């Protein structure tokens, strides 16, 4: 579909068994979840935006539902303010910036 | 266009007669540049991102043109990592998402 961007570009994702609603970010890097309880190993990492940087759990080849779209990659996990979809997972659906 | 994210989607803007480097950015609200002077009248703000709160200096209705598109609206002026266009300006020039 096609999403304008008036409004902040939420979505219904699916991760872990859980639907959720998400921030498609074209400015975002990497994919960032709120605190959530994911099975299996991860690894810290720091993550910097506007004003500094958060802790965070890395977890690998994790899969995510995208408005029916599968991706599968990288999710960081931590005290996030929203639900993040960046270019590692937004790649992985074929989107694009239109003007 | 059309924008693929296999990248960061930087481009060339302009701004007060300065060319620079900009993210289009659609998971921030706002237009966030580096430290520069402008002209006009600005008045002191704060804006939060991830990592915490910065002190920006808003300026309201002024020429930007990016990637050959003008665009005329409010442009904060702080501390930020890099150069982020935000939703304020990217529905000015007519940006979508698509997938
Ligand atoms: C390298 O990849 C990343 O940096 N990605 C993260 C990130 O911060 N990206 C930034 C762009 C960015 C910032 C700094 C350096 C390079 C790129 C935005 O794309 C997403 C945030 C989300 C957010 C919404 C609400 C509240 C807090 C946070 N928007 C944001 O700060 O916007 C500002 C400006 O407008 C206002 O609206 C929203 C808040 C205001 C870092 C970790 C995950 C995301």
């Amino acid at each position: 579909p096609q999403i304008t961007l008036w409004k902040r570009p939420l979505v219904t994702i699916k991760i872990g068994g859980q639907l959720k609603e998400a921030l498609l970010d074209t400015g975002a890097d990497d994919t960032v979840l709120e605190e959530m309880n994911l099975p299996g190993r991860w690894k810290p990492k720091m993550i910097g935006g506007i004003g500094g940087f958060i802790k965070v759990r890395q977890y690998d080849q994790i899969l995510i539902e995208i408005c029916g779209h599968k991706a599968i990659g990288t999710v960081l996990v931590g005290p996030t303010p929203v639900n993040i979809i960046g270019r590692n997972l937004l790649t992985q659906i074929g989107c694009t910036l239109n003007f």
